[PDB]
């Protein structure tokens, strides 16, 4: 999708705001929150849960393209503009930075705003799934991640989303360089640089916590999302989390990876097996009452793991990860997937899966397909908000 609808994006944001408010606005969770990757998907939902679910002041970092009078910007630009407008209306502090989250300049700008505008400290640092290209600070060398298996070719049933057909799709295995570079991009190195910088600047509150988002997914995609090159990066991420946890614990806080569920995203839409699995699991989970989108995931993370009213510590897996893919990875859900997977064809795709839902949710990312938006009305693409351009 090559265009976006600003008002649609605003209504998406308003829908998430309403959803978290409906779960109860709390005042005993985070107060000063930094979200790295704050403009879309899980990052955006985390910002909305923090601000509108917990009344927190927020600073978001993202890389998007601003709109001009004649050309639409990216969805994340309009999402963030909507967030800012409504957060300010709600009397909250809301500031944003548009630029490269991997860069030292982004860290410096964040630190300056925390010191000068936010009261001097943050108590929660959210680290969203990073971009797949990383310019290294100092050297300027650019590393690129690879979503490839290791050791052999990966082949799986998939959807050609341009034709609404079932295909077989294959991915060739990673080189050693691709494995290393994927660790460099999708591992924990930059997350640790952020915590380093914040600590060094004295802007981490006593008790500050950090959470980095991750994903494991289903058995049919294990060779690429759980194992493979990305899997090696996740090992690095998980290792980093436990290192950061010990570090922040010395000051009363902690750190965790939170493994989240499968949801429609721009990134995985490009990987043909994923629209198929997502479509399938959406249908199965909706029937079982277990379906969640980004805002439900983040509300459950905040309310049932990080800031439990019963004051108890969050439950974790063997690697000290928070798991919000708990409902998805139930035997009943996954077994139902296993039963349907071999049956799917072009002729029955829409009937065996929620592929209609997938297509709707994909267009929704960009602000299209809502039932409460007049898409015939004029669109103003030049939208300004409180955002520093690096």
């Amino acid at each position: 999708c090559t265009t976006t609808h600003p008002l649609g994006c605003e209504r998406n944001v308003l829908e998430q705001i309403a959803a978290t408010r409906a779960r109860g606005v709390r005042n005993d969770g985070p107060k000063k929150v930094l979200v790295i990757g704050a403009s879309s998907g899980y990052g955006l939902a985390s910002r909305i849960t923090a601000a509108f679910g917990f009344g927190a002041d927020t600073l978001g970092v993202f890389f998007e393209k601003p709109g001009t009078a004649s050309k639409a910007g990216t969805a994340g630009w309009y999402n963030s503009a909507a967030f800012d407008k409504h957060a300010k209306a709600a009397g909250l502090y809301s500031k944003s930075i548009n630029g490269d989250a991997f860069s030292d300049a982004a860290r410096a700008q964040v630190i300056e705003l925390i010191k000068t505008e936010m009261g001097g400290q943050v108590d929660l640092v959210v680290y969203s799934l990073a971009s797949p290209v990383r310019k290294l600070p100092g050297s300027g060398e650019v590393k690129r991640s690879a979503l490839k298996p290791i050791g052999q070719t990966y082949t799986a049933t998939a959807i050609d989303t341009n034709k609404d057909t079932i295909i077989q799709a294959s991915i060739e295995p990673a080189s050693a360089q691709e494995i290393e570079d994927t660790i460099t991009v999708m591992g924990g190195q930059d997350w640790e640089l952020w915590i380093d910088a914040l600590e060094g600047a004295g802007v981490l509150a006593d008790g500050a916590r950090s959470v980095a988002f991750s994903y494991i997914g289903t058995e049919i995609t294990w060779p690429i999302y759980w194992h493979g090159a990305l899997g090696k990066a996740k090992v690095d991420l998980d290792r980093t989390a436990q290192r950061l946890n010990a570090r922040l614990a010395k000051h009363g806080g902690g750190a965790n990876v939170a493994v989240l569920k499968s949801v429609v995203t721009q990134a995985s839409a490009a990987i043909p097996v994923m629209p198929l699995y997502i479509s399938m699991v959406y249908k199965i989970m909706k029937e079982k009452g277990l379906h969640e989108g980004t805002i439900e995931q983040l509300d459950r993370l905040f309310r049932e793991r990080l800031y439990r009213q019963d004051g108890q510590p969050a439950e974790v897996d063997e690697q000290n990860r928070l798991r919000l893919d708990d409902w998805e990875l139930r035997d009943d859900v996954q077994d139902a997937c296993k039963a349907l997977w071999p049956q799917v064809t072009t002729e029955n795709l829409f009937e065996l899966t929620d592929y209609a839902g997938y297509k709707h949710e994909f267009l929704k990312l960009f602000g299209f397909g809502r039932t409460d938006v007049d898409y015939d009305a004029d669109v103003a693409t030049d939208v300004a908000f409180d955002c520093i351009e690096l």
